[PDB]
């Protein structure tokens, strides 16, 4: 409550993008902020205190290569205020854009996003959604991790609606819809392999499973356990360190992927 | 599609019938008496709109005398749905808060009304996701009114994460789950695990097949024909479970009997 923002200090400005939850916007706020807002008409109680809670996670953040919470409003909507990044995401630059990088910058990129997420994990926090598209190059040189994946815990925003909204059904649930209810596959290892596909990106300049042009295959032989990136794709000067550390964030058993601490020492040394 | 838009001031909203986060409930004047459902939402944006024309054209596929009525939509004053006006309560209000008892004759009625509806939606490919008897509603006391359905990472998803968009449990067997739940309050006037009353429990219980609706408190009247569906329903392995084509042609061969 000591971060909320009072009301007519943000001129909100230029819509940039919207989702099923609502709408970002750039503003005006002792300088360029951004304004994630819940266009929810009237938030319930309990969507409040949902809201209350992922605050109650961003606030905790305090590193560089972390998208800056400055504050939240809750007064005509629910309202997240980020600092403003200059620039496009990480998935523009390598996939939407004419100039690429020189494999210097893309070790720096895989650095400092390795240094944002080894300080969420070091703070218990799981990104759940870490892809390009959510890697913002603030000013082209400066990796802004942002967009929290949705938790799936019935303290979040998702699990509370989830589990408001078959509270009062579980009497009429089959036994294989109980099963599905309280489920969380996202761990820290998943954070890590999320990674392991933002390192494959860098370094080949390409989205994975290019070659496979439907969500299903993808989601039964990559879930199955026989797909994984072709790492020939690699482009020629990406170290051969690299590629290694690559193959291991990526490997199929969850608990064989390494932490990101060592995720983090082995990039800083290999940039050398 | 456009065709069945409600300009904006054409609606009278009334009382308030219910809430939720998602939406608020309104009984209102529209040629007559409708019930409105608000979206809990403020100048929707791109996606939430083609969330919304999509959900519509699922409530524009229904016409049948036990699946509420689909009216018209608006987008202002607010995003809304608008269906018939009910006359009475849900079947959840009669069996457990009336105690109507309304005599074994019409609780198969009832029933039959319901399997008539579920049958038509399955036809149609909807799944409901969430049947039960608080989303019944008995209109003039007389007809069932089936309501209340429910509802770009994967490249960076890990093998054990992927798996989880590979799955979704809701499916016509579930809604035949459901179902025979409403079949068992039907016949026993009673929500299955009364004694209990713990939802972690009744979860846990529920999920690894410990725990099943005590088919012991059927009345005795009941046609043990339709105990033996209810049976069939409820079986905890989903592909052991009937259809509603079978159920509903079951259903309606016991109530010749009369
Ligand atoms: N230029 C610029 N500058 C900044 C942000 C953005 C965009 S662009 C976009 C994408 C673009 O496509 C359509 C909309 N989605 N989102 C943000 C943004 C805005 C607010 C929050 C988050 N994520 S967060 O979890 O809420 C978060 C909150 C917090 F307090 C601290 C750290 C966090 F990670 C965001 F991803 N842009
Ligand atoms: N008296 C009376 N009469 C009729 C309805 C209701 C209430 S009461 C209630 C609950 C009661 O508990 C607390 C308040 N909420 N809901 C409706 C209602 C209102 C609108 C839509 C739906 N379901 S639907 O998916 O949107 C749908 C839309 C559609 F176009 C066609 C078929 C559909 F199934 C509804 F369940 N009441």
């Amino acid at each position: 409550d000591d971060w909320e923002i009072p009301d007519g200090q943000i001129t909100v400005g230029q819509r940039i993008g919207s989702g099923s939850f609502g709408t970002v916007y750039k503003g005006k706020w002792h300088g360029d902020v951004a304004v994630k807002m819940l266009n929810v008409t009237a938030p319930t109680p309990q969507q409040l205190q949902a809201f209350k809670n992922e605050v109650g996670v961003l606030r905790k953040t305090r590193h560089v290569n972390i998208l800056l919470f400055m504050g939240y409003s809750t007064k005509p909507q629910l309202a997240i205020v980020t600092q403003w990044c200059e620039g496009s995401s990480l998935y523009h630059h390598l996939h939407a854009s004419e100039t690429k990088f020189e494999m210097k910058k893309l070790i720096d990129i895989a650095r400092q996003t390795a240094r944002g997420m080894d300080y969420l994990h070091a703070k218990s926090i799981i990104h759940r959604d870490l892809k390009s598209n959510n890697i913002f190059l603030h000013e082209d040189n400066t990796v802004k991790i942002g967009d929290f994946g949705l938790a799936t815990e019935k303290s979040r925003w998702s699990g509370s609606h989830q589990f408001e909204q078959l509270s009062g059904s579980i009497l009429w649930m089959a036994p294989e819809v109980i099963r599905m209810q309280d489920s969380n596959p996202y761990s820290f290892q998943s954070d890590v392999y999320a990674f392991g596909i933002v390192l494959y990106e860098l370094m080949t300049g390409q989205l994975p499973y290019s070659n496979i042009n439907n969500r299903d295959q993808i989601i039964e032989m990559v879930g199955r356990g026989s797909l994984s990136p072709d790492l020939s794709k690699v482009r020629s000067n990406c170290p051969k360190r690299m590629k290694r550390l690559m193959a291991e964030c990526l490997k199929k058993k969850r608990d064989e992927r390494p932490s990101f601490p060592r995720i983090l020492a082995e990039i800083e040394e290999l940039a050398r």
